[PDB]
């Protein structure tokens, strides 16, 4: 298990434009195209991302290319964020993956409200952190995925994924 396999489980793989859990146009391995309700706007974003005129369908290779870029972008975003970098630096590699997972799903704007959780994670108060993380829109809207990510933060193991 690693961040790539982990996110592949959580996001799936679809080669045609689909709507994510929030109703937003997405493709590949959870590559958000746009929050716009316009399919044409989404197709434009896709074309721009891939570098060719696609009309809504990509190859597995192309999906994996965007996925690698997105994982990279998530890590780089954490390291450039003053609130996130210290907590990330304080973590072991397994829990770092859980961190990347969250940023991948919600972005930095989505994780802005996790200040108290972040403190508890840096303190390594794993059970308390886990309890706090679940008190969120995130957990309520995507409970099964949140549960996996939280278990990863709680235990520092891949137990929530090793079976999947
Ligand atoms: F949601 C979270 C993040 F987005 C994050 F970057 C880190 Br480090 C965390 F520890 C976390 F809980």
């Amino acid at each position: 298990m690693n961040i790539f396999e982990m996110l592949r489980i959580d996001e799936g793989l679809r080669l045609k434009i689909y709507k994510d859990t929030e109703g937003y146009y997405t493709i590949g391995i959870g590559h958000l195209l746009t929050k716009s309700p316009s399919l044409n706007a989404a197709k434009s974003e896709l074309d721009k991302a891939i570098g060719r005129n696609t009309n809504g369908v990509i190859t597995k290779d192309e999906a994996e290319k965007l996925f690698n870029q997105d994982v990279d972008a998530a890590v780089r975003g954490i390291l450039r964020n003053a609130k996130l970098k210290p907590v990330y630096d304080s973590l072991d590699a397994v829990r770092r993956a859980a961190a990347i997972n969250m940023v991948f799903q919600m972005g930095e704007t989505g994780v802005a409200g996790f200040t108290n959780s972040l403190r508890m994670l840096q303190q390594k108060r794993w059970d308390e952190a886990a309890v706090n993380l679940a008190k969120s829109r995130w957990y309520n809207q995507t409970p099964n995925r949140a549960k996996r990510v939280i278990t990863t933060f709680r235990t520092g193991t891949w137990d929530a994924y090793k079976n999947l």
